């Protein structure tokens, strides 16, 4: 009648067909319902998951817990919240991959049009090459060098540290001063010890070096002077020829030298032996200069130029009866020579009557003497007697 | 004939069927055409998108703009340009994910066989662990420490900066000199102010410290000497026992001490009062020594060693008629003592006849004198007369 | 009869049907077998790949090597090894994308529940924003500034380097000392040259500056003193008023000045041209002062305070007959004046009899003299003759 199906015209089948043989189609299959295949599936070029009100997804089933199967099912879901009316409408288009516990990753176009790729864990690339910015909130470690075309800036008080062997060296800006500091040995990442090698006042720029300073190749203080607690050893260059050496631009200035070798000090002036004499009349001692004796001594130079330069020589005693005598000379640029050392006159080295043209206090001899008022010999006074053009001899008493 | 579908052998059906009940299959479905399901679809194990000349893709539709739908449709496409597509041939195999506007990301293998994973925006992981290298073209910020097993190199003139509080401190290599510099207060990322704490010349390595230098625990200049503009205060260690103090390795050298306290300066030589007298005969004045007067003074030492060491003591006046006198002594290592201070003779402090063994210029007494030529008394010469065995007198 | 298909009840079919027109479904399609579509395919909302023991995948075919086709096929596979009984069972759930040669990338959740996203090559984002840690094993390069809230630490002996123009400057902790060093010109990334600008001893903190030091705005040594090899030029500030200038807190201390200009040196003491006289009886010479002659000289100051301050003036000869004479003075704080310069007495500049109140040895005149024992004139001794209350004459031969 029409309870059987036609091969030639359109037809509506109201019984469930089971097809036990291969079904072939050469025209569109259009269903308003589901498809289920117990074997594999293939289609040409494009698979489209259609959306009529809910986000689209692919589900990868986990299957039995055996072989190469995963522990959880996963999905790809394409969704957003721009149209959902929540407190957040900024997740405009999201491609999210995850399992039953949480997403693994997603890409997202924000409502602002920018794209994010979120990874819910650790990203493990080989190389990284980012065209834009980097931020990293946690600790960072690099296995090799780090080069920047810009500046390195630290907001940590301990800012820059170099660790090698037993010690950390570091630069610390504590807001008041910037310090160059060192760790205890074996505490290389830790705090500063008690050493204060160098600091810089952040306000004034003034530097304090706290554990001693050695300088090679000269020092010049341009301004402000120098204060020293509590001695200066200005050590002159000691040469065999100090007695005759012309100064140079390198040897001008202040220094002292200990001339302690006889080959040198024998060329220099000595001390003088002194004999303590007694004035017969008054009993007061006076020193009579005796023989010169060569001695070690200190040579001290002063003055800063090849014109302005002088020296002092101060003998020091090394034998039990040795005395000390000082001597002076001045550099004579126009003569290209040192003046001859002259003796300083002092209470240990007094000028002698013959040095100055003074009559000795006793046992004296002279060419001539003029007496205006009287000469007394023993108890006789000799006085002028001009009225008789002679002298009177007055026995006293 | 029969135009009815045989239930028993192979049948080509040439009208459109419309199946209202569940359709079961137990053998392959094989179509040369499209499929469209208005409900969900499932398959076992594997889904293959066949490629007969155009790249394969999955399209995820956006649907109506409501609920949890995305604003744009997305696609996964597997494509390349090694065999076509304009000028680039190096993108061999690309797995691209994106929306109607642009890709979000892709992986590719290039023609040389290397893999890139491109993200068209911000990658936001928790941790990063890269086995190879890193390049970042833009500014970088780190929330905690940054440790490198290698060196940190900056190609920026301002190279390394430590900011804390009001100030940035920084090292600047300007190509000529390397400077340690400071910002103005509250300009911590900015340029250097006028301070010049320290620079190093890049050619000579000579250092200039520009805002003063304090040093503790000693200074030694190994070579090249020292030049100072424009004074040196070498301040000796003032102790109560300076008069008797033996030098030590610490106190040898040059210094000066102001001995201003009588407890100490009373131990040292004073100045001498002096009275100007006039020689009656010549009219020429001379200074006659009187009482010693204790006085503050400057003690200055010279010499660098326990052998080579001497001192000067220069009194300074603190009362209106006070004079000034210098005194000297030498350290005597072998006797373990300072020599006694001796007075310096100078124009303000001349020797006296008593110091030198000389007769005073008048009112004098002596034991004996010998006169070779003549003794004149008033206007009479007393001379010897051999032809008489005595003296003779001669007027004028 | 039942050689045709019934159109109104359930019908098992055992022929192979070939449908040449569009097939329309309005109820589920349920197959135990495969599906293959030579055109495109679409479903609504969800696609599920079922798993009955082997991991699920999608395969994207490369097709012919033409147009916009890829060089290799790709797949997405969701798989694991937790259940496989192998030596690694930690890869619990893996979402893996790759081609015929290898994976490109994968996400996984491990057995510990943590997520990794592995990229088998170079990750190329625009920006990076990591909420956790960063480790990079290879070389790192940064195009702009690098700012850390924490400390920068290097474990490299050469730790921090600033390159500009021809030179690298760097800080090197070699485990013994920390050095500030410089490259040769044009070797900006290389080793140190021979320069030693600054180093810090890691154990003591002592600093050595090796290529000279200039300091401006003053130096103070708080402790430990100063040693200088091998001279000190303490250069006083030379003003026109040095003769009368009161000291100030800036000018106290030790210095020397070369007073080489007559406008200034004519205000200071001169030297004396000396005149040699000869004792008539001994033939021994003695010097006395001739004319004073103004001269350039060295002015040297000593002392540290406005109380404790003195000066020396040492003339230097600039002509044949010129001689060096020294002069001294003391700052008198309570009088607010320098003492008058007084002449130093020395061998070149001895005191005269008239300076000391001594009788001249030659050609002397005095008011009175008392002789106790004898006066001899030529060959006659005049002696006290107390027995005859006079004086006795005694010719001596």
């Amino acid at each position: 009648p029409s309870q059987f199906i036609r091969r030639d015209i359109a037809q509506t089948v109201n019984g469930s067909l089971t097809l036990t043989q291969q079904t072939n189609l050469s025209a569109p299959l259009v269903s308003s319902s589901t498809g289920e295949f117990g074997g594999s599936l293939a289609a040409n070029r494009t698979f489209t998951i259609r959306n009529t009100g809910a986000p689209t997804s692919i589900v990868f089933e986990k299957g039995p817990a055996s072989g190469a199967n995963p522990a959880q099912s996963m999905s790809i879901r394409v969704w957003g919240n721009q149209f959902g009316g929540g407190s957040d409408t900024t997740r405009s288009t999201v491609f999210e991959v995850g399992d039953d516990t949480s997403h693994h990753f997603y890409s997202q176009r924000n409502k602002d049009g920018n794209i994010a790729f979120n990874i819910n864990g650790t990203v493990m690339p080989i190389n990284i090459n980012a065209s834009g910015l980097m931020n990293v909130n946690g600790t960072a470690t690099f296995g090799r060098s780090v080069t920047a075309n810009g500046e390195f800036i630290s907001k940590s008080a301990n800012a820059f540290r170099a660790i090698n062997g037993d010690y950390g060296f570091f630069i610390r800006n504590d807001a008041s001063n910037t310090y160059f500091l060192l760790t205890a040995a074996g505490d290389q990442t830790g705090g500063f010890n008690g050493l204060r090698p160098l600091l810089i006042n952040n306000q004034s720029g003034q530097i304090t070096i706290g554990e001693g300073l050695i300088i090679a190749k000269g020092v010049t203080i341009n301004s402000g002077g120098l204060t020293v607690n509590s001695r200066i050893r200005s050590q002159g260059t000691k040469t065999s020829d100090l007695y005759t050496r012309a100064p140079t631009s390198d040897t001008v200035g202040f220094w002292s030298i200990d001339i302690n070798d006889s080959a040198t000090y024998n060329q220099f002036p000595g001390y003088f032996k002194m004999v303590e004499k007694t004035n017969e009349v008054t009993g007061l001692p006076y020193l009579e200069r005796g023989e010169e004796v060569k001695s070690p001594g200190t040579l001290t130079q002063f003055g800063n130029t090849l014109d302005s330069l002088y020296q002092d020589w101060i003998t020091y005693p090394t034998t039990p009866e040795a005395r000390t005598t000082r001597w002076t000379r001045t550099w004579q640029k126009t003569k290209n020579s040192w003046s001859s050392f002259v003796q300083v006159f002092d209470g240990g080295n007094p000028p002698q009557p013959s040095d100055i043209g003074a009559l000795p206090s006793d046992n004296a001899t002279m060419g001539n003497l003029t007496i205006r008022d009287f000469l007394r010999i023993g108890n006789v006074r000799i006085v002028p007697d001009p009225v008789n053009k002679t002298v009177k001899f007055e026995w006293v008493e």
